[PDB]
């Protein structure tokens, strides 16, 4: 009975999954948060953490280790997934880790140097501890690398492109990717002749436009900080703009990405939090910031998945996910509303129920365009691709 | 038979046109092209430019003055009209210039330094050469004064708002405005009952929703940098890889600003032209970089457009205006076939027309929206303003 282990090496955390090949169910899932600091613990099904303080990558994977040896799993690991935040124009998909892509992806590294470093650990690492476990690395990027060259130059000189490969990546390939394969069986679509807007919507926010199962647009640029309004991203904002301030302020563009990537978005306008179970009762206790907060949130979700639509021959689709996505039935609501110019009428009955109820269709019978509720499975899509990762010869 | 004169003091000119109360039909029109230089000059409907060089901005229309009475039509000035190119969230409307007026445009003016500077100047000369002249000032940015918060709100901290004014204003808006209302008549739509896109496409170039009679939502933002790719605009750009690309090449803020404002968008991209009639020929001669630099305007173009419709009930119209929009038959049709998940049937016959034709519907009977191209007359409507404002008692 064979097990994937699904690694993810963030910023501040490694996030870990052991999921069961018969199945795709998850047996064991944690986090070894507070990595590089003195305070780095693991925590596991949020039970007892452990600590281990101020451990590096590689003793906080060996950490995770030994606590599947003492649950007789160790043997069990056929397969390992990493998640890769980056793969620039070097990865269109799921590959097996050789020498070779460890190369690559530490050559697409400055595009992202925060977070592939910190995946690089995360291989190094599981390499060391599981050596003759086949590993497969999954990138955040490799969905969206099916879009022609209109839709991820920007408007910058030509050399920016050619010379320094400042173009849109996209993120959030892989829950965009899933959700769409699985929106092929729920609204009964031809995969070969359909069209989808995906809202990947959480703490990180997305839009995808899916033309005949290929990424065709995408709301994030060449990093996370572009398209929708998010809890701590600001998102689309006038560079003009930015300038402007700049001059008045004092500060240089190095102190305002601090501003633009951590105390923007949600957090930004509403002054109180970037969760928004926390601004739906603000606004419902008459707080009139985390109202403003929500309707810009919900405002440029419409005017972007809207604009996404556009890079599509026909509008099958429009579906969400992510926390917010999956969870929230104002903000799926007034969106929708919000888009009534694609003629979308929504069952109310039907997007009042809870996540509980999986992956389920919240648009009625009259609407032009159906709209459905699709639960994200990023680490679920990383095992599926590693067990058919699993059969190739190398 | 009265006359207006309306006056436009760009960046590095005076951009001036005299008009008949009677028909809104142009007698004299001109420039005063390099202004504060060592080589001014006044060319008038393209016959014989005169110089006056190094003259300042009050001299360069005392001598375009001496000129309306070389023709006799000093007299016969009745209202002079003034554009500004910013008037903040004090202007809604085109106003009476008084001293409250001019101390409101200076105000406003530290949001536009560049522009609205050149525009008191404007205003101060005209002041002294036409005494006893009634004076409009009709603002670029009143128009979009209508857009609720949610539109015009970005994703920073409130305090940038409301502290310092970070919004988005939008630009166009006489041209956005007069083209609205030209559209009523030749869609023989209820203004009160409406929904139209307006494609202003220049040089500058700028996406507006207008629901009901009044902007909902616009392209540009805080500054003309926002929305859509331009000439030497790159539009919509991702902060993140601005700020990585000053990291890289040791560029700063004020640096980047030149190349986003000045070196990018069409020029950018193909490295050849801004102008499009080059560009389109360019393609035609099988230029790789011209074609691509085309099919990016193209897709913003739609991706915007299709965005601005969400902020609309009902979407009854598409119109194209300005030197692109009002000439070209390429692109027309090339963001019309990238828009037909709304459901756009082109009319190539009519679409091939050129602006010979003026007002001019472009789509079939089977297109669920109507496609039309409508000239716009900045000069006329800031002129049908002055009129309407004449008749006021002060
Ligand atoms: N029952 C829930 C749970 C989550 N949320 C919201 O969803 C957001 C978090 O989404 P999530 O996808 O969990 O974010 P991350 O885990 O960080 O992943 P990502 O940001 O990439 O989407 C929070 O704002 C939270 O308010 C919600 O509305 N209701
Ligand atoms: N017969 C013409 C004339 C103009 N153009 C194009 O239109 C653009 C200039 O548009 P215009 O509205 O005249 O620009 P401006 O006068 O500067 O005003 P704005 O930029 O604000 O629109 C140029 O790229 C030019 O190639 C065109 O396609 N065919």
């Amino acid at each position: 009975f064979p097990v994937v282990l699904v690694i993810n090496c963030g910023s501040s955390s490694i996030k870990f999954s052991v999921l069961d090949v018969a199945t795709c169910d998850v047996l064991m899932a944690g986090i070894a948060d507070g990595m590089n600091t003195e305070n780095a613990f693991l925590s596991i099904n949020g039970d007892k953490p452990i600590n281990l303080a101020h451990s590096n990558y590689e003793d906080a994977l060996k950490a995770i280790a030994f606590e599947l040896e003492k649950r007789d799993l160790t043997d069990s690991v056929a397969l390992i997934g990493h998640r890769i935040a980056h793969g620039g124009e070097l990865f269109t998909q799921s590959v097996i880790i050789t020498d070779e892509i460890i190369d690559n992806i530490r050559r697409v590294s400055p595009l992202a140097p925060l977070h592939n470093y910190a995946n690089l650990s995360g291989i190094d690492a599981a390499r060391h501890l599981f050596p003759a476990v086949r590993q497969v690395a999954v990138f955040d990027t490799s969905f969206h690398q099916t879009l022609a060259p209109e839709a991820y130059l920007y408007g910058l000189p030509w050399e920016y492109f050619s010379s320094l490969g400042v173009r849109r990546y996209g993120f959030h390939g892989t829950s965009h990717r899933y959700v769409s394969r699985r929106a092929y069986e729920l609204l009964d679509l031809d995969e070969k002749d359909s069209g989808l807007i995906v809202a990947h919507l959480g703490n990180g926010a997305s839009i995808c436009a899916v033309r005949n199962g290929q990424s065709v647009d995408t709301s994030m640029g060449m990093t996370p900080l572009e398209g929708l309004m998010m809890g701590t991203r600001s998102g689309d904002v006038d560079f003009g703009a930015m300038a402007w301030i700049a001059k008045e302020t004092g500060q240089t563009l190095s102190d305002l990405e601090r501003v633009v990537n951590k105390e923007s978005g949600l957090l930004g306008i509403s002054g109180l939090s970037s969760d928004l179970r926390v601004l739906e009762k603000a606004w419902h206790e008459g707080h009139e910031r985390a109202r403003l907060a929500i309707k810009t949130f919900v405002h440029r979700i419409a005017r972007h998945i809207a604009g996404h639509a556009a890079s599509l021959h026909r509008l099958d689709g429009i579906i969400f996910t992510g926390g917010i996505g999956e969870n929230s039935v104002l903000i799926r609501q007034l969106v929708i509303e919000h888009l009534g110019v694609l003629g979308l009428t929504l069952d109310v009955e039907m997007n009042k129920q809870p996540n509980s109820h999986g992956e389920r269709i919240i648009s009625a019978n009259p609407s032009q365009v159906i709209c459905a509720v699709i639960p994200t499975n990023e680490e679920k899509m990383i095992a599926l691709d590693a067990i058919h990762l699993g059969n190739v010869k190398a």
